[PDB]
């Protein structure tokens, strides 16, 4: 399991969870580097529980999947909740079993889908550290309305910012003021699978990429990834999404 508490949260404890989170997720290999999540994995050893504390030390439990950094759904005292989807009924098979009930959210855990039970993109949702205590907060009692827009908070600063050292620079910056995502977060968030994609196929094609990523950079001007030597690759991708699962 890793963990993580809010109460005397600073950069450098939320660095140490960040890296707690990427090291206890699997892999059998690196490619250019960078470590390769698994294509497949059987039984309740498919997902990571991640134990979240807000300021006043309540907690959830978060069930990860470690092939995809998915979230699948979360325990809330002795209530667990699961996207409405069938990769987050099968984790229901494996964890929080001892819930007295279970409840399925009336969404599924993509953004698009998020975003229109939060009835704002994401775009417009600050974040931060503040952010993921007022998100715990809100999904100890059920509100699926608060819960979709908590959950958007929870994705970005747990899964997106293991996957990205940028996303986690920026959490980082946020420690103690919230503010909404930069537009070269959202377009990394949204590049994942893309580029774990394109940094595989790059192994057999002399490290280019056989279609280019486009991104929007720190300074919020639009580039194009076509080769594995961009700093994309060499310094901020830290996961990648096995093409078995792409
Ligand atoms: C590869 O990427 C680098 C770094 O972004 C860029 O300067 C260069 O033009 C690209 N090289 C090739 C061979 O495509
Ligand atoms: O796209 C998805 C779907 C479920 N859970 C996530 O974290 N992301």
């Amino acid at each position: 399991d890793v963990s993580f508490r809010l109460s005397g949260a600073d950069p450098s404890s939320y660095g140490m969870f960040i890296k707690d989170l990427r090291n206890a997720l699997p892999h059998t290999e690196k490619v250019y580097n960078i470590p390769l999540l698994l294509p497949s994995v059987s039984g309740a050893g498919r997902y990571l529980l991640m134990h979240l504390f807000n300021y006043d030390g309540n907690t959830i439990t978060v069930a990860v999947d470690v092939t995809n950094v998915y979230i699948m759904g979360y325990l809330a005292l002795t209530t667990s909740y699961f996207f409405n989807e069938p990769a987050a009924d099968l984790a229901s098979q494996y964890v929080f079993r001892s819930a007295r009930r279970k409840i399925t959210l009336p969404y599924s855990g993509n953004y698009e889908r998020l975003q229109i039970a939060a009835g704002k993109p994401r775009e417009k949702i600050p974040i931060g550290l503040p952010a993921l205590d007022t998100a715990i907060s809100t999904l100890l009692h059920y509100d699926s309305t608060a819960a979709a827009g908590a959950l958007l908070v929870l994705i970005q600063t747990t899964a997106e910012a293991a996957r990205f050292k940028y996303i986690e620079q920026q959490i980082q910056e946020r420690a103690y003021r919230d503010e909404v995502p930069s537009s070269a977060t959202i377009s990394l968030e949204n590049s994942w699978s893309g580029l774990s994609k394109q940094i595989q196929l790059a192994q057999g094609n002399n490290g280019v990429f056989r279609t280019p990523t486009v991104l929007v950079d720190s300074k919020g001007n639009r580039v194009q990834i076509t080769n594995v030597t961009s700093n994309v690759v060499t310094s901020n991708i830290q996961l990648l999404l096995n093409t078995k699962n792409i």
